[PDB]
């Protein structure tokens, strides 16, 4: 009764039924009063929120971790900055989970490199968390849903989802670690032989990447790039015909590979053009490179992949830049026109790459 | 191979053999420094088609192929072709469980896409960390192989659990945000203990002034630098609340000093050109504090205002202008109408101004 606040009307009646449901599962009046509103009081347990708080000093003492590094991790993960180590502010679970990060430093990694990776993860996970919010809201916030409908629906859904997230995360991480190490193996294997690898094949490789701003100079947001990536893939798939291979969509970019450069430069140019004419998209840029590369599990690795990716990064919006390797590999009668973009030093590569801007 | 770059190989090959690597493996894949590592990251040399995965796991084939495409795996039109690694096929099969729980497939795919992207940037930053640990002065290939083996054996298993911990922290935050939001709706007004604050977010863009893309390693570094600058510049009564990836959050009882701090922060980032430009969004109103952080309407408005702010710009809600009170002692701010009139997830029309010194 005192657990209904200043509420009246539909809202007050909805709250009373929520409190009843909470009280009868064993949540105490004090807990309900301490949590305004108590809508997710039952649901938040499932993600580790027990309504308890901890000081940085207590975490340091109990878990035997460095206090200064703990605070550096706590802040890098996105927790509130607390300058007083004795102040009981942070949620207990947040403090305990930050403590687990010292292990990476005990096993010999620099505290600075650990912190950097945590920052990157935090950025990425903030985008993933937002998509997860929408997904969950669509399922729970049905029309007319009352506070009790929401409390119960969200509790039921979250209880089933939580056991699935751990395994999913590791699986997606591992997928990326495999790709990253396969890229690395092929790198060193190309540089030891100097020349081709076994299985290798002459390919022309292009990445076509959406730029992160509109023509007016606005920022194309992260959730909008998610939706546009799927639209870029549909489009690349429609314009892509043999002998052009549409390999994969990564981020807001598509990867195309071809034995021969002519039909590919052609497909990339067409692709940049229909994006330019569709006002839903920000502009597209593309980088192209030719050479010897090997394929594992349907993907392509090697120098032309490395070069194409870096050349895509330095291309201006609406522009198709190509390494000299691509124009040399063009043989006969073509109708592209070429401007010399100049020699350019690219980040992961050494031998200054000569670039050409390409147009119909 | 003959001499001193050969006794080098001797060391490696003998070790590789003792790591359970077979003679055939040692050449079916040339210079073999990382063979002993594949099994620890889920690669056992097995490969399965989309259809065989569909019936191994009893899942829908079309949805499976869609999730596989969304995560950034090679596109395979033929469902009977054996192309993907098994582990890659199986990870995609987990997606149907979320759908069977009542989640929209379109949105599951979308979650999967955004998470794959976030984790690819994480892996790139991990590549440099690993290369810094392993590649030490005078490193022979055996050194590099043993180094990789220890790293992947001891460190990699801690990564999944660490990323789940990071995600749960943010899911805890989210649930507080959604509770406070529902609380405001039900009451039709701010909640008990609510305080009058001005909130600002300052966000780095994904590109520098010339349109180039910031790498993942560079992103982590710059985010740390922004955190440092915000720390240097934020003094009482302004509070530096947190850094979430590449954005900082400032909160203050009074709008004038917060606004002065935000402007200064954007200015300074605009003098070093290694930084992408900074942009900021500001709102004023009532908010509740939990765990050092702030929750409520002005936090949600300022966040969405930052999202529509242009590079180099501080965009403020009308709420801030009213909070300054058209009798402000401290007001050497220039005001121009700007920005959109609508914001995603925020009820009515909204009035925005660009502020400069
Ligand atoms: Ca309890
Ligand atoms: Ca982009
Ligand atoms: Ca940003
Ligand atoms: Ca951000």
């Amino acid at each position: 009764d005192d657990l209904l606040g200043d509420l009246g009307g539909t809202a007050r009646a909805e709250r009373a039924k929520l409190v009843e449901w909470l009280l009868e599962q064993g949540i105490t009046p004090d807990e309900i009063r301490a949590t305004n509103p108590p809508l997710l009081l039952a649901t938040r347990h499932l993600v580790g929120d027990d309504g308890t708080y901890v000081s940085a000093r207590e975490i340091s003492e109990n878990y035997g971790v460095d206090l200064e590094l703990l605070q550096r991790v706590q802040r890098a993960v996105g927790l509130a900055r607390v300058d007083d180590p004795d102040a009981v502010v942070h949620m207990r679970a947040d403090g305990e989970a930050a403590a687990r990060a010292q292990r990476f430093v005990e096993l010999g990694l620099n505290p600075d490199q650990v912190v950097l990776v945590v920052r990157v993860l935090a950025e990425g996970l903030s985008h993933a968390a937002e998509a997860m919010r929408y997904t969950a809201l669509e399922a729970i916030m049905r029309p007319g849903a009352t506070e009790l409908d929401i409390a119960k629906g969200s509790q039921a859904l979250v209880s089933q989802i939580v056991p699935l997230l751990g395994p999913m995360i590791q699986d997606m991480l591992f997928m990326q670690l495999r790709h990253m190490m396969e890229t690395e193996a092929v790198n060193a294997g190309e540089r030891a032989a100097g020349k081709p690898l076994p299985g290798a094949r002459q390919v022309t490789v292009a990445f076509a990447d959406l730029v992160g701003f509109t023509q007016l100079g606005e920022v194309v947001s992260a959730e909008e790039l998610g939706h546009l990536a799927g639209r870029l893939a549909g489009l690349a798939r429609d314009l892509t015909a043999p002998p052009v291979w549409f390999i994969k969509t990564i981020g807001d970019a598509v990867m195309l590979v071809c034995p021969d450069p002519a039909p590919l430069l052609d497909t990339v140019l067409k692709l940049v053009e229909v994006v330019d004419t569709d006002n839903n998209f920000p502009r597209l840029r593309a980088g192209v490179a030719s050479g010897m590369a090997v394929s594992r599990a349907g993907d392509w690795f090697g120098s032309p992949v490395n070069v194409a990716s870096r050349v895509t990064g330095v291309a201006r919006p609406g522009a198709v830049l190509v390494a000299d390797s691509v124009r040399e590999a063009l043989g006969d009668a073509d109708g592209f026109q070429w401007s010399f973009a100049g020699p350019r030093r690219l980040r992961g590569i050494r031998g200054d790459v000569r670039l050409f801007r390409v147009r119909r």
